[PDB]
């Protein structure tokens, strides 16, 4: 009907004593860089927040009058807190050194502006010292971070804030005790006010409520300074928006006024230079501001997933006793560097999509493509030029690099760009980079370091002890991966996400549809039955090496897969037509979601910027795609044209909810009394629970997640006219892999060793030895020769089955189409690129750890080998595919894909690709027919792993008055004709209540003197049912 959420602050400021055990682990999982004390931390249910710890609130914003009320806006914490003050006691992501400095340079590299705190101002700072010293702890033993509210992190920064030191309460965290002071608005203290405020400091605004006492804002460097860089920045960035503090007062500027549309970003944003191309710039800044508004709009939005909780992890089970379950979150992180490898080399990664192209309009005609991203990382350099195309000051002289081609340089300074200028968030970035190269087709990195002393470097970042874990040097191991922007043509996002839904449509065949899920699941379900398969580890042999012991068993085993199949279809397509055959397929696609949850991520604040990057990217992409509908007919030069139509540029992008690509939802939000702040009695008086107000907008509409989709069915997926090679065809890998068994003497002359290549390939070409087949081997080459052949003529999935559960699903899938008579074309694929972790494959991936760096490196490197346990954090990623998706989905899991947006008014998410071949990742194949996908499990990791008696006595619970009926029902939708076997202690133990056991006794026999006395139907539920 309507839903609730508790008011609340807009946030709280924690402080604890400096843990002293789980903080390895806590550090693994944070962003910290070795030259600052501050840090960034995921938001996580017993390692940051206490356990009751509810997210979604409705946050006290402002007050009103008529007597005044208080304004409630709906919202949700941010995925991670903030640390300020303690950071020193998180061992560094990285020993790369100086990246402060680096960020700093680089920042004024590309023209972007810096933190820069009021002289007039610092006199009000509130510093963790002066906190610690009210909470009474050590400041050199101690912990500050800030938990928010995701809609006014940006609030914080500006100095908006204010800490209400009169409600401090303590909560507990793994036993520990922790303080916590609640953060609300300035805006408070100033009744009708719905504006970002400008000098918060001046006690005598105009707009302060009267007789009130206006509080201290809350302002504090290191975090102000923190939250510029890792929270404004990556938006400074991707919105292309240099002046950084504009950024952060614009989205200020949504959060506290929900009627807000029209610019929002600077009046005066530059632009990077590489009618006129006045069109081209306008596109860029609205399609900005199109993004900002539609990211606020999800930060105002009440998601469904729970903040993660460490005691939940099954990642710990077992390998958790020590506190050497730093290890496994270790191994686990070291996985997801893989895919951040990805996010960082793909060519046309969200990460670099930072600049709009203007193709022109294809002349009123739909121009759903003339707008679109490309990369700008090669190009942040350049002048900037404002809305007329001239270069504005600073800029004269800057050499402009052309948006293709060119020698391009990706260096450090860029790397900290992609990450906001952050470096706390940059350490994290190369936490991950150096876990990264599983390269297989190429540097010495000892032998670099020592010809390098006294030799003059060209870094003014680290130093002979330091070289091993500088960024320059981690980027020169990498060198071969470096980006090189070299297309001109508008391409796909490559976003990372994670598809957090129990549900997709990633079979063989996609969504066909008994259904045909159902079926595969059957199917799945017959081939574990047999203990061919185990249906979470296609890859994994089940069994198969016990009952493949003759070529008897090898008959036995393929005759059953074909069997089960056969039944499971043959069933399936008669069901179906009890449906249009041919044109049902050529309909249907593969298919899966990614949440715009912000808690559906991976715990760790570098996981995180990731996914925001790539939504950003889609949010821009959409609003891109209606600006020249927006242009057409329009004296476009307006002084202020953009504050005329955003407006209508931004309702034609919520106009896409629920149309194809963003699937969106609607929550409405029920009204009411209310503890808050007192308006007259000080900051440091206790709260006032007098006020009652509501929430100014009773209905929340927000994205929800992104469809996206790839035809299944169909040049090039022209099925070759020649035969498959038996040994490369259906059954290739069991005649490999159980060779010995089936062909004992089929060693070749010379040799006592069955080896199946050797065979196959003169048993293929009459080039076997004489009269060497047993009696019995003919009889089944032959039972071989047949399936590979039946299996051919009809196989229409161009890749070879790599286990049972492949070659059950494909021919399934080739069963399926035959039924459908299709013909000469192959269908389309997916492909999963599992990410996974090992321990490092040889000293050199150890060198960025070593404690020791200058001449001791090499030996510190082999030290820290030696001692790899003690390490939790010394792993590494490595790939693995997989070409059933099934299994993967099932992990729900963080992806990393390419990704196009079509417009025609629907949206459609095609599936893409990744560009930058084996750069974005070595085992990415160029291939038209299939797709890939980059995936880290998250499910038997970070989530819970993929009883009856439960579901009946749990009706009897949340039931009504027809609770005797619906339990009946699901008893007998449970068990067929079985509930008449039941008797009175059978009915007592499913349900733990005698009345209940005699009712439904009393209804099966019923339900018997309606058939007469054969069981049957249930319409004595109904008829019972009937107690309204
Ligand atoms: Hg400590
Ligand atoms: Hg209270
Ligand atoms: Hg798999
Ligand atoms: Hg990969
Ligand atoms: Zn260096």
């Amino acid at each position: 009907t309507t839903i609730k959420v508790p008011p609340g602050p807009l946030g709280y400021v924690y402080a604890r004593a400096c843990p002293s055990e789980g903080i390895e682990l806590l550090a693994l999982l944070s962003a910290r860089s070795g030259d600052s004390d501050v840090a960034v931390a995921p938001l996580v249910v017993g390692l940051t927040v206490e356990s009751g710890f509810e997210a979604n609130v409705a946050v006290v914003v402002g007050s009103r009058t008529t007597a005044v009320s208080l304004k409630l806006t709906p919202s949700h914490y941010s995925s991670s807190v903030y640390v300020f003050h303690g950071g020193r006691h998180l061992d560094p992501s990285t020993q790369a050194p100086n990246l402060t400095r680096l960020c700093e340079r680089a920042r004024r590299h590309f023209g972007f502006s810096d933190y820069t705190p009021r002289p007039g101002d610092l006199k009000h700072e509130t510093t963790g010292e002066a906190l610690c010293e009210r909470l009474g702890l050590d400041p050199d033993r101690a912990l500050l971070y800030l938990v928010v509210t995701e809609g006014f992190k940006e609030a914080v920064c500006i100095n908006n804030t204010f800490l209400h030191l009169g409600g401090s309460d303590k909560v507990t965290i793994g036993g520990a005790e922790v303080h916590r002071i609640p953060v609300y608005p300035l805006q408070l203290f100033m009744p009708d006010f719905s504006r970002v405020i400008a000098e918060p400091f001046n006690a005598n605004h105009r707009s302060i409520g009267e007789k009130f006492t206006y509080p201290l804002p809350f302002f504090n460097r290191p975090l102000n300074r923190l939250l510029f860089e890792a929270v404004v920045g990556p938006a400074a960035v991707a919105l292309r928006s240099r002046n950084v503090d504009a950024v952060a007062r614009a989205a200020a500027h949504l959060a506290f006024d929900e009627n807000h549309e029209g610019a929002a970003l600077p009046a005066d944003i530059t632009f990077t230079a590489f009618a006129g191309g006045f069109e081209q710039r306008l596109a860029s800044v609205m399609a900005g501001d199109a993004a900002l508004a539609l990211e606020s709009i999800v930060s105002m939005a009440v998601f469904d997933e729970p903040p993660t909780d460490i005691s939940a992890w099954p990642l710990f089970e077992g390998q958790d006793t020590a506190a050497a379950r730093a290890n496994a979150v270790g191994a686990y992180l070291a996985r997801a560097a893989g895919l951040v490898g990805a996010m960082v080399f793909s060519t046309n990664s969200a990460l670099h999509l930072t600049e709009v192209d203007d193709a022109g309009p294809a002349h009123s005609k739909p121009s759903f493509y003339r707008f679109f991203l490309v990369p700008g990382t090669h190009v942040a350099a350049n002048p900037q030029v404002d809305r007329e195309g001239h270069v504005v000051p600073g800029f004269e002289g800057r050499p402009t690099a052309p948006l293709v081609g060119g020698t391009q340089e990706f260096a450090g300074e860029h790397l900290a760009m992609l990450s906001g200028f952050s470096p706390a968030l940059l350490a994290k970035m190369l936490f991950y980079l150096e876990r990264c190269d599983g390269a297989v087709i190429v540097m010495d990195v000892f032998r670099y370091v020592a010809d390098s002393n006294q030799t003059d470097v060209p870094c003014n970042l680290c130093t002979f002890d330091t070289r091993h874990a500088c960024v320059h040097t981690t980027l020169m191991r990498l060198r071969a991966r470096h980006p090189k922007f070299a297309s001109a043509a508008r391409g796909a996002i490559g976003v990372f996400g994670t598809m957090n839904s129990m549900y997709s449509d990633c079979d063989v065949l996609g969504n066909y549809a008994e259904t045909y899920r159902a079926a595969t699941e059957r199917v799945m379900a017959e081939l574990e039955t047999l203990q061919y398969v185990d249906q979470a580890v296609p890859t994994a042999m089940g069994r198969l090496e016990t009952i493949i012991t003759n070529r008897e068993a090898l008959h036995t085993v393929v005759n059953n897969v074909r069997q089960v199949v056969d039944r499971e279809v043959e069933q399936l397509m008669r069901n179906l037509v009890e449906f249009k055959f041919r044109d049902g397929l050529g309909e249907a696609n593969h298919a899966m979601s990614l949440t715009l949850d912000p808690y559906a991520c991976g715990p760790c604040p570098l996981l995180q910027l990731l996914g925001r990057r790539s939504n950003l990217a889609v949010y821009q992409d959409l609003a891109l795609s209606q600006c020249h509908g927006v242009f057409a007919g329009q004296s476009v030069e307006g002084r202020n044209f953009r504050n005329q139509f955003q407006p209508v540029l931004r309702r034609r992008v919520m106009d896409m909810f629920n149309n194809g690509f963003l699937s969106a939802k609607t929550l409405t939000v029920a009204l009411s009394a209310i503890c808050a702040p007192s308006l007259t009695a000080g900051q440091t008086a206790p709260a006032e629970s007098s006020f009652e107000g509501d929430v100014a907008r009773v209905t929340l509409g927000f994205p929800k997640e992104l469809r996206v989709k790839s035809r299944v069915l169909f040049s090039a997926y022209q099925k070759p006219d020649k035969r498959v090679d038996i040994l490369l065809g259906p059954l290739g890998f069991l005649l490999k892999q159980f060779h010995a068994a089936i062909f004992p003497n089929g060693k070749p002359p010379g040799s006592n060793q069955p080896n199946p290549q050797w065979f196959w390939t003169a048993l293929q070409r009459n080039q076997l030895p004489a009269r060497l087949l047993s009696r019995e081997d003919i009889e089944t080459i032959a039972f071989i020769k047949k399936f590979s052949l039946d299996y051919g003529a009809i196989n229409f999935i161009n890749l070879a089955p790599n286990n049972v559960s492949e070659l059950a699903m494909y021919y399934m899938a080739n069963q399926i189409l035959r039924y459908c008579d299709h013909s000469t074309y192959f269908i389309n694929t997916l492909t999963a690129i599992i990410a996974g972790s090992r321990r490092p494959p040889s000293v050199q991936a150890a060198a960025a750890w070593s404690a020791q760096g200058g001449a001791g490196l090499e030996a510190g490197a082999r030290a820290l080998m030696d001692a790899v346990d003690a390490h939790p954090g010394a792993w590494t990623s490595m790939f693995a595919s997989c070409n059933l998706l099934r299994p993967v989905m099932a992990a729900r899991p963080m992806v990393v894909l390419g990704l196009s947006i079509s417009k025609y008014v629907f949206q459609a998410g095609n599936w893409a690709s990744l560009m930058g071949g084996k750069n974005a990742c070595p085992l990415l194949i160029f291939d038209r027919t299939r797709k890939f996908v980059l995936a880290c499990p998250r499910a038997g990791f970070v989530c819970a792993a993929s009883s009856l008696c439960e579901q009946l006595r749990g009706i009897i619970s949340e039931g009504g008055a027809a609770v005797a009926s619906s339990v009946f029902v699901a008893t007998v939708k449970s068990l067929g004709p079985r509930t008449q076997q039941l008797q009175i202690e059978d009915w007592l133990a499913l349900l733990e209540d005698e009345y209940l056991s005699e009712e439904m006794m009393e209804l099966t026999a019923r339900a018997l003197e309606r058939g007469n006395g054969e069981w049957s139907t249930d319409a004595a539920l109904e008829v019972a049912h009937e107690a309204e």
